[PDB]
C-alpha cells in the first residue's frame, strides 16, 4: 500500500508520496528508460491501495489498477464506492469486500463523465494540496455531485502526478494555495495514452514516433512531439500505458 497525510504535508512529503506511488506499480521492462506498465495482472494484485488522510486525520482508501493507474473506487469508513463501469465492478470483487455496504457512483471514472457530473470542466477546478484535503473530506460522506469534483482533484493530484513529473511539480507549487491546472497539465493528461503508445512504437522505428503528439507547453504554445529526444520523453513522463491496453 502507499500512504499520504495532509497534516504537516509539504512539497517534500508530497514528492515522497508520488515516488512511493510510482514505485508500487510493477513493471518488467523500461522503454527508453521509462517503466512500462504490465499488460495485465490477475486477481487482487491488480489493485494498489492508497491510504489518504485529511488534515484532521480522517482517511479514505483508494483502489488503483496498477496496469493503467486508473482509480476504480475507494473506501470511506464502512462504505465502499465504485465507478459505474465494468473495470470498477470487477475491482469490487477484490477490494473493500469487508465494507458494510457498496455504493456504485452514478458515473464512470472518465474525465468527460466526471466533468458532466461536477458541472464544470477541470480547466475551472483548482488543484493543489489544499484541494486534495478538501477532496478527501468530501469523499468521507456520500454526495455524488460533490464527489465528482473531489474525484477530478484526486485523480490529478495522485495518478496524473505519478505519470508526469511536470504535474507532480505543478502540485508541489500548489502546496499551500490551489490554482486551476495549467493548459500544459491538461494537455499531458489528455495525451498520456497517445504518448505511451508512440514511445513504444518508436522502439522499432529508430526513436521516431509513427504519429506526432500535439502538446501545449509551459508558455501556452502548441507543439509537436515527434521523437524520443523531446524533453517530454527524457524528463517528464514516468510511466507508460502498455500498448496492449491501448
Ligand atoms: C526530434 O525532436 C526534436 C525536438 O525535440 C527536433 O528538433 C527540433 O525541431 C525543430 C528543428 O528541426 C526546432 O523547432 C526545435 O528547436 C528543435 N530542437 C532541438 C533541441 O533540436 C528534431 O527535428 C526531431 N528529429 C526527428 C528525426 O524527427
Ligand atoms: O479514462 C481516463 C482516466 O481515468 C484518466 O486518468 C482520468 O480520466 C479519464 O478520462
Amino acid at each position: 500500500d502507499v500512504s499520504f497525510r495532509l497534516s504537516g504535508a509539504d512539497p517534500s512529503s508530497y514528492g515522497m508520496f508520488i515516488k512511493d506511488l510510482r514505485n508500487a506499480l510493477p513493471h518488467t521492462e523500461k522503454v527508453y528508460n521509462i517503466p512500462l506498465l504490465l499488460p495485465s495482472v490477475s486477481g487482487a494484485g491488480r489493485y494498489l491501495l492508497m491510504h489518504l488522510f485529511n488534515y484532521d486525520g480522517n482517511t479514505i482508501t483508494v483502489a488503483v489498477d496498477v496496469t493503467n493507474v486508473y482509480i476504480m473506487g475507494y473506501l470511506a469508513l464502512t462504505t465502499s464506492y465504485f465507478f459505474n463501469e465494468p473495470a470498477a465492478d470487477l475491482a469490487s470483487q477484490y477490494v473493500f469486500r469487508s465494507a458494510r455496504r457498496k455504493i456504485t457512483l452514478p458515473y464512470s471514472g472518465n474525465y468527460e463523465r466526471l466533468q458532466i457530473a461536477a458541472g464544470k470542466p477541470r480547466e475551472k477546478i483548482p488543484i493543489g494540496l489544499p484541494a486534495l484535503d478538501t477532496a478527501i473530506s468530501t469523499l468521507l460522506h456520500y454526495d455524488s455531485t460533490a464527489a465528482a469534483g473531489a474525484l477530478l482533484v484526486l485523480i490529478q493530484t495522485t495518478a496524473e502526478a505519478a505519470r508526469f513529473k511536470y504535474i507532480e511539480q505543478q502540485i508541489q507549487e500548489r502546496a499551500y494555495r490551489d490554482e486551476v491546472p495549467s493548459s500544459a497539465t491538461i494537455s499531458l493528461e489528455n495525451s498520456w495514452s497517445g504518448l505511451s503508445k508512440q514511445i513504444q512504437l518508436a522502439q522499432g522505428n529508430n526513436g521516431v514516433f509513427r504519429t506526432p503528439t500535439v502538446l501545449v507547453d509551459s508558455g501556452g504554445n502548441r507543439v509537436q512531439i515527434t521523437n524520443v529526444t523531446s524533453n517530454v520523453v527524457t524528463s517528464n513522463i514516468q510511466l507508460l500505458l502498455n500498448t496492449k491496453n491501448i
